[PDB]
């Protein structure tokens, strides 16, 4: 008796099971209400019920166990967590809790937690003694997260160009700067697919705030990982809540020496949401940005770091420029002094239908020698010195024509000499 | 005895009928008052009266049935809908209701609804069980909505250029960016005529907010569809109300697997109206735009989506640029990074009296391979690569001179090779 197991079951089988259990007509009923009635009827027989979810401690002291399939939205099937157990096990926002639950009695509206069985997918004896995320020693990117497929596919050209322009390692904090209508969607899809193919052990999390739902359901059915999104039909409060829950879960996972990867596509939208939810202080800067509005996105971005004791946190955010709004322009670069990695995309190259439209000149990675060998770094330096004199479109055409001849970049580097 | 039937009748015949029924002199009376008196006299004999309209639920709990011929304006002949029936049939704003009505008794001012016969042009048993619009899975444009006439007319050149620049499919969410005095009116007229000619099965709705009455009555007598407009003589409150009613009706139609097409021509004017009706919060951004003013137009724009279960919602809004106001430059923009189709028009080409004055270079459609075949996409790519080096005016002249030689674009593509 698990909550996620009943959530994954279809509607027809749940209706059939409820009709066999002998309850009210479930055809004219919601799936969540059907599951609730089935759990009630199964607990009336004396059997136990189990559930799971991410903890969201409220300001009063209690909390609930949000579900991932609903993008951490307030649902009727949330498991109530008393503050006594929180104080007894030192629980915090983001801790994954899995234990026995019971249906609400007369006068209650949510399931109660009796005994916790597993904390953060581990024993509670290992979670009671742990080092906080704020005390971990940061470090630079040491492990190399190669994005090249290696299967010789035609779509691998984007990953090869990305590796030649800006290699990505564990704990990297980069930025994907690109004007609208440049190809950010396809680039993010390719990055997510390459991450899921090359490094399936890492925890991939794609955050899409204030996006077109069709794109949400497309990304959810395309990438092999977790997708937490919030369409534009929701207020900025839900955006802030989702961002906080995601970053808290990422911190709790990193605290257990896990490799978390966050592919953010709405850093600008997140900053707009934070500027909308912040109370007015009577002081407005140039472009309509509050003085204390960028602090929360600043911390959300700076949360990414590489841990020496174990694990890492990678955050790749895509910033929006040339959107016609001065607020986004002020945000983007305020954040430019940030992202230890900038991958610029050119609109002029995208208009020529030359995919990918990557600005190789302005791209780059700091401390790239820690992720590449000596000969590889020398070859990349020679390639950059050869590409720099040529124009952007000409350099892109040259790179595409030279990478189409071979499958691996090593052969291209060997033929360049 | 139908309301719309009496509304379509002329004034002279209604006056004659009222004089034959033996009532007060109807020559010095309004047509609506004449219809009201005729309905009263016909109901005094014991016969039944029927009406219809779009439901507009008020904040208190009751509602009225607005009429389409009055642009959903508050009229004396609105049918009152009690909240009891709303609670009994789960009615919402936008549901088309058609049932028996009765004249108001002593102390009443509006017609009452006794029994509902048809809901959303369908049986109530099919409307009681339905999936909300917020739960439908979005998708990209799959079905091709070809705009080419095919009759070899001289006006078909605009549709041919539009198809070669940006093909339109079901569920598309585009933008027509053009400075003033460019030819937006003729272009919108041609688009509406091509939609009514090629795809007469789709529900066409043209929304004109804050425009001149002459243009309104011109569009109403030119296109073959529904025209809901609101001239500048009305406050922004009526603009917001009309936009809400139109989008709610569109959502209710899409919920019944219908293909709705909305040709918006005032996205900038709608954003200005929303910025005017929003209460001041003491925080003004660059250009005079409120922080929470663009949220409602953002949702109105993002409502457009393609449904996998059935139906679609297409919204083609025309944004205004270079109007001398910085608010529109932020308002029209901020919207640039939202849609997935931009059809730019050049003022320099319009000054040369070269119609249509379309910027073929900056135009385009994302995921265009889902609406065109392989050979068609290759021919469009070759045409774009040939047109790109030439200047805007030169490319437009070349395209016009090459399309004037033949009737179909297939012959042009075959002759280009
Ligand atoms: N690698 C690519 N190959 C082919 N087309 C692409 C590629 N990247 C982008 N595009 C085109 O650009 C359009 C928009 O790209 P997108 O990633 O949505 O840009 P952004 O996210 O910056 O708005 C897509 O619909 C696609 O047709
Ligand atoms: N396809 C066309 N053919 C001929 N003239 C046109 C065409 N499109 C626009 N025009 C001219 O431009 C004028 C204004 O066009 P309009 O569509 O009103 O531009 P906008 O809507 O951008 O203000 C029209 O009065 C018309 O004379
Ligand atoms: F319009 Be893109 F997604 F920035
Ligand atoms: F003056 Be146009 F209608 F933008
Ligand atoms: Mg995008
Ligand atoms: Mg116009």
């Amino acid at each position: 008796m698990n909550l996620t197991e009943l959530k994954n079951t279809p509607v027809s089988e749940l209706i059939t099971l409820g009709e066999n259990m002998g309850l009210e007509n479930l055809a004219r009923m919601r799936k969540q209400d059907i599951i609730f009635a089935i759990l009630k009827q199964h607990a009336k027989s004396g059997e136990d019920i189990f559930g799971d979810g991410v903890l969201e401690i409220l300001q009063d002291g209690f909390g609930f166990l949000r579900s991932a399939d609903s993008s951490y939205l307030a649902g009727p099937d949330d498991i109530y967590v008393s503050p006594s157990q929180i104080r007894r096990f030192n629980l915090r926002t983001g801790d994954t809790i899995s234990g026995k639950i019971r249906p609400p009695k007369e006068g209650e509206r949510y399931f109660a937690l009796l005994k916790v069985n597993e904390v953060n997918f581990d024993k509670p004896e290992n979670a009671r003694n742990k080092i906080l995320f704020e005390n971990l020693t940061p470090l630079h990117a040491n492990s190399r997260l190669r994005m090249e497929r290696g299967n010789g596919s035609t779509e691998d050209l984007t990953a090869r160009v990305l590796d030649l322009a800006s290699p990505i390692g564990r704990g990297q904090r980069g930025l994907i700067v690109a004007p609208p209508k440049a190809g950010k969607t396809m680039l993010l899809q390719n990055i997510a697919q390459s991450i899921a193919y090359n490094h399936p052990d890492c925890v991939l999390m794609v955050l899409l705030i204030d996006e077109r739902p069709e794109e949400v359901t497309e990304m959810q059915r395309l990438v092999k990982g977790e997708v937490v999104a919030s369409t534009f039909d929701e207020p900025a409060s839900r955006h802030v809540q989702v961002a906080e829950m995601v970053i808290e879960k990422a911190k709790r996972l990193v605290e257990h020496k896990k490799d978390v990867i966050i592919l953010l596509d709405s850093i600008t939208r997140l900053a707009r949401a934070y500027n909308t939810v912040v109370p007015a202080s009577g002081k407005v800067l140039t472009g309509g940005v509050d003085a204390n509005a960028l602090h929360r996105p600043k911390r959300f971005f700076g949360a990414a770091r590489n841990v020496e004791e174990g694990g890492s946190l990678t955050i790749i955010a895509t910033a929006l420029i040339d959107t016609g709004s001065k607020m986004d322009e002020v945000i983007y670069e305020e954040f430019k002094g940030t992202g230890n990695m900038e991958l610029h995309l050119s609109r002029k190259i995208a208009e020529k239908r030359v995919f990918p439209a990557i600005d190789y000149n302005r791209s780059g990675t700091r401390k790239e020698e820690l992720l590449t060998t000596q000969e590889e770094l020398q070859k990349m330096w020679i390639l950059r010195k050869i590409i720099h004199p040529m124009g952007e479109i000409d350099a892109m055409e040259f790179l595409i024509n030279k990478l189409a001849m071979t499958k691996t970049n090593d052969d291209f580097f060997e033929m360049m000499k």
